[PDB]
């Protein structure tokens, strides 16, 4: 579950954009930037996925290509350009609290969930990412 501190939108960023990350090209990135997740889990979270572009790039995607959400529900949309990801997967010996993972670089157009902001929210940023499609 979400911690209920935390929104929705706030929890996409949490979890899914690193727009200041530079050991991003690091083969540890994953295992240093899954820490603050899984402080959050009882278990190490075993796939993660990262958007490393500024914040306003991410958010803007909800005004790009709106498509079928893969639950059939709300409003999701594809980015009109490839982003810079990076896939974590938990490696297999991994049992929390030592969650490794393996670092996997790509670029691939990101496909997200977007929604009115929650009231918790800033108010600069009146429509967010909430979810990936998947």
């Amino acid at each position: 579950m979400r911690p209920p501190q935390f929104t929705r939108a706030q929890w996409f960023a949490i979890q899914h954009i690193d727009s200041d990350s530079s050991p991003s090209s690091s083969s540890r990135y994953c295992t240093i930037a899954m820490r603050a997740i899984n402080n959050y889990r009882w278990r190490c979270k075993p796939v993660n996925t990262f958007v490393h572009e500024p914040l306003v790039d991410v958010q803007n995607v909800c005004f790009q290509e709106k498509v079928t959400c893969k639950n059939g529900q709300g409003n999701c949309y594809r980015s009109r350009f490839r982003m810079h990801i990076t896939d974590c997967r938990l490696t297999n010996g991994s049992r929390y609290p030592n969650c490794r993972y393996r670092t996997r670089p790509g670029r691939r157009h990101i496909i997200v969930a977007c929604e009115n902001r929650d009231p918790r929210d800033s108010p600069r940023y009146p429509y967010v990412p909430v979810h990936f499609d998947a």
